[PDB]
């Protein structure tokens, strides 16, 4: 099950929901969430963790590069706790009105 | 500091978002959401926690029962991660809509 997983593994799922990266670019999006350095060793033992519990697929590029992508496993994990998320937060009519102006101007970023 | 909370203290801050709530009632929804037992001796230690860092606050009321709810600090980092998990799951239009129906339906069912 992932309901299970540490916040730092599904912030790893979360990142690959945009799309696949390579653990490179994966550490630097982190990076930028956490506000502060994610150490190679945090990292790499996770996406290995999340490899073998089918939630992430590697793909070697060379030695030294892979990009790790989603598994329909992982992808699922992923929308089933934002929808866990947003049914615990949409709870009134200002609360649905709060998250639709977040999706809408995200999409309007694309 | 918000964004560093474990993966178990953040689903407690989503259960406040809904709304307040007893301790034994935040107990049964985090129960629900993983599908297994939650004992007290991790719950409530968990909560003490998150009230010293100012994102819950706890009323002490009558005859020994305590009621949750978040701080304004809490709600604003429900709030932060709901965004940044969104900015990266809408990443396209299929995206967009199925988060636009979850968030209808949900609305709807209220
Ligand atoms: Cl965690
Ligand atoms: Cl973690
Ligand atoms: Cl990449
Ligand atoms: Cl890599
Ligand atoms: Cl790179
Ligand atoms: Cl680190
Ligand atoms: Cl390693
Ligand atoms: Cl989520
Ligand atoms: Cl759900
Ligand atoms: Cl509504
Ligand atoms: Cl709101
Ligand atoms: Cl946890
Ligand atoms: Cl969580
Ligand atoms: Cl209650
Ligand atoms: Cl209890
Ligand atoms: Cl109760
Ligand atoms: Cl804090
Ligand atoms: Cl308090
Ligand atoms: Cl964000
Ligand atoms: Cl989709």
């Amino acid at each position: 099950d992932a309901r299970d997983l540490t916040a730092f593994q599904k912030n790893i799922l979360t990142v690959l929901g945009e799309e696949a990266r390579y653990g490179l670019a994966i550490k630097r999006e982190l990076e930028e969430y956490y506000g502060e350095e994610v150490n190679h060793g945090r990292l790499y033992p996770n996406l290995d963790d999340l490899v073998n519990k089918g939630l992430v697929e590697k793909s070697e590029l060379d030695k030294r590069t892979n990009e790790y992508a989603l598994t329909n496993e992982g992808f699922d994990a992923v929308v089933d706790d934002l929808e866990w998320t947003l049914s615990k937060f949409v709870a009134d009519a200002d609360r649905r009105e709060r998250v639709e102006t977040i999706v809408a101007d995200d999409a309007a970023a694309l």
